[PDB]
């Protein structure tokens, strides 16, 4: 099933953040109604924030995130959690090579903010 | 229903990530074992993270994220995600008024590391 | 912070399943716009599907969960997980005494349906 | 990923409950230590229980959903979703076809019992 892919409120502010745990560099790539809105980069074993960026959904609300190591798209995994009917969590995992531990990448995207 | 009390495995590395989003200074204490582990501190309105760490779950895999603002204990809601059996959300947000958005400080606990 | 209630899209048939772990019969009353939609009863300790059903979420969407023992309301937790962007799960989990198990009463909402 | 697996605690009582949502006849098959432990199959378009059973997770925990319709295994998406560090619920939709609806069959995974 496809992963990685959700379906914000319009027009909203949320936040993206990225952390690392894997010996290769990771990219994170953040798309916004399918164009790239945001990029982090980084490389640590101990949950590096390779990056952490406040995005606006825009008009249809379309966020998906993609993640590479040398070049190689990783295999992502991802679900959507709502506390209090209210709060939200989109939240990535990543794999970027045999062990599964699924922590290569890990997104983070919450909202609302403010 | 008690929120904010994790049990993790035992003698594990987490992370624990913390956000503010509202007019008050977020205090984020994180207690391990029923002791103070990580304390963060910080105000702002556009996600900011006011603080990130590594700590270790411990002999009793224990961990309890509490939030304050101004010495008032915020109302807690939390839970705890796994993706592909394995990749591990413990999950806060937190309310210091009376709109309810739940967002004023955000809690990402993420195992495993590494 | 407040537990059991959801806002489903409107108009949309959703499935609700209880189930029962207590020495206590279970009440469920599901209401859907604020009016009961559907109520199961029953004892178990070996969670018994006590009763499902197929509900519409009507032009409000509002959805909330209720449980009581002999007319005592019990301590709900609930949150709300999609998968794959599409697939909706509301969970509703409940305690009717002192051991925080809040398995006495399950409630699991799901859709879409068809 | 992998998905439809879970690690449960060691020798626990858990409900598994499967839902059917598409016009061909679903088979669940649930394994326990990599072995068969129960079957469901059903028809329906309007969520129908097409099974549900108490089962015994075993010395090693490993639970595992597999559906298949038509003669052919669905696609699986899964998470496992704790409420106040208690309640327990594992999650799986599958899809049988080309709507992406991942609602044919539904399998709900809950515990504690009792
Ligand atoms: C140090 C290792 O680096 C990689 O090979 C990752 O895929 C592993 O999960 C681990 O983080
Ligand atoms: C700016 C405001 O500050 C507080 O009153 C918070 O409780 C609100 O949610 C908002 O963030
Ligand atoms: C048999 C017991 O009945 C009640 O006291 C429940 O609150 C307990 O969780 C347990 O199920
Ligand atoms: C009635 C239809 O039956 C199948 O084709 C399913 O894959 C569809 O999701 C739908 O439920
Ligand atoms: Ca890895
Ligand atoms: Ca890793
Ligand atoms: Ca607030
Ligand atoms: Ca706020
Ligand atoms: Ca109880
Ligand atoms: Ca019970
Ligand atoms: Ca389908
Ligand atoms: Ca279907």
């Amino acid at each position: 099933a496809t992963q990685g892919v959700f379906t914000l409120p319009a027009n909203t502010r949320f936040g993206v953040t990225a952390f690392a745990n894997s010996s290769g560099t990771q990219t994170v790539n953040v798309l916004v109604n399918n164009e790239t809105a945001a990029t982090f980069s980084g490389q640590s074993t101990n949950n590096a924030v390779i990056g952490t960026q406040v995005l606006n959904s825009g008009s249809s609300g379309k966020v998906q995130v993609q993640v590479s190591v040398n070049g190689r798209p990783s295999d992502l995994v991802s679900a959507q959690v709502i506390l209090t009917n209210e709060l939200n969590f989109a939240l990535v995992g990543s794999e970027d090579g045999t062990d599964n531990d699924y922590n290569d990448a890990v997104v983070v995207i919450n909202w609302p903010l403010g």
